[PDB]
């Protein structure tokens, strides 16, 4: 009966990739009824990702689509959306929640417990976004979302980061043609390009104690210095990192 | 199943809670693990106190402040790791005869679950490859056909006593208790020699135990977290300072 959380994670090949997927998987391993939809930004599925997913024992679906200034991960998230629509019928009976989780963010276990009951669309505060310690939806005493507490373009339809919301799968299946915009995308308007088609502000479900707590962090990982590898390479290229 | 005492120095800064959260999420999977968190602060912070309590992990919350003066050549977390070493020696009798292993795990590295099982059986000192250190994709101990470490595959000072990162070795607890005077060198330390300063007083190259498929696999990564941009907070602040992040 517990709704399935479909975690959509775009990823790509770069030094820290395996490390990111490892600590993310270590977090996800704690979450019951979780389906990890990993979409690689590559011409084909890589063995590094295939083996890592296989070895976790997690329930996953491994897809891939290569990106030919559109937001990072867009075509990959869109592929996941189309995959969901091709896999689950509009008015199916298998309850689900969809969450777009980038591979470098930090997620608390409480975050998933909060989003699991999503009826339409849920929202919550996200740390380290918009040049602030955290952005958060503005909720009134009645528990309704009435605005957004941000500095960067506070009046966007939905001034919230990708990691700050989840959508009941039913809405995704019903609005079969709703995808993230990649063409005319404005600064920080991609989230709105999708949400605007799915739900209205007043129907949002505020989580994290009426959006007063931070349960997810927009952490970024520093690029490793590989200067000592030289032009010829020092370490064994066949050793996976 | 020997207890793994994970020594983790930590300090207050924006990404701290997130770092401890994703590290805790990994550690929660490891059985018989004792998390020795040592805060670089004058007193135990409520943030860390609450987080540790809520994880459900077996832990000991300690603290020692690295003199402000010292932060203005002393490696980060040095006094904190030494505090843990002293705590272990004051808690476990020299001849404790109690199975245990000590591992110094910084709060920003990435750790695989397999890593802990590799180090759990350590009899003296075990070593393994570590990604993203020494300006390389990874540094790895070099082993001979006899199964002994005979050197180190590194570009930076590969001929030092122990050319290895803090995340690349673990020490048998009994050895720590036996060599009661062995601590990390506080200051003066030539860059990249801190690990050797301790290890040289604990073991010889020949007594090292190579792990991670005879040092051919990467099970731990020296990842670093970017500093969050808080420019929009302004001088007087924008967000509520009471909200814990
Ligand atoms: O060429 C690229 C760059 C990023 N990504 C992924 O898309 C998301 C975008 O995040 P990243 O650039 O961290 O985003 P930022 O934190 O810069 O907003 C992450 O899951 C990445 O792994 C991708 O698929 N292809
Ligand atoms: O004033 C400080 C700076 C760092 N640390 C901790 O000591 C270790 C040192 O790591 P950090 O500088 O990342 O080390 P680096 O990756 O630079 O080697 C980490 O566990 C930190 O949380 C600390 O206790 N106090
Ligand atoms: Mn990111
Ligand atoms: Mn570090």
């Amino acid at each position: 009966a517990l709704p399935t959380i479909h975690v959509v994670t775009p990823t790509y090949s770069r030094p820290v990739q395996k490390a990111e997927l490892t600590r993310m998987a270590n977090t996800l391993l704690h979450v019951p009824n979780l389906h990890w939809l990993v979409v690689e930004d590559a011409p084909r599925r890589t063995p590094l990702t295939a083996r890592l997913l296989r070895d976790t024992g997690l329930n996953y679906t491994h897809l891939h689509v290569e990106t030919p200034r559109i937001p990072r991960g867009t075509m990959q998230r869109n592929l996941a959306l189309r995959w969901l629509r091709e896999t689950f019928p509009r008015n199916s009976s298998q309850p689900g929640v969809v969450y777009f989780a980038d591979d470098d963010n930090t997620y608390s276990l409480e975050l998933f417990e909060e989003m699991r009951s999503t009826r339409r669309v849920s929202v919550w505060p996200v740390a380290f976004v918009g040049g602030l310690r955290y952005e958060a939806p503005r909720v009134n005493g009645a528990g309704k979302v009435v605005r957004w507490k941000t500095v960067f373009d506070p009046h966007r339809p939905f001034a919230i980061d990708m990691a700050g919301f989840a959508v009941n799968l039913r809405l995704i299946l019903q609005r079969s043609q709703a995808y993230f915009k990649l063409r005319g995308v404005k600064g920080g308007y991609q989230e709105s390009s999708l949400l605007r088609e799915l739900v209205t502000l007043n129907d949002l479900e505020p989580k994290a104690a009426n959006c007063t707590k931070i349960l997810v962090w927009h952490t970024r990982t520093e690029k490793p210095v590989l200067v000592n590898e030289g032009k010829k390479g020092f370490t064994d290229p066949s050793v996976e990192i």
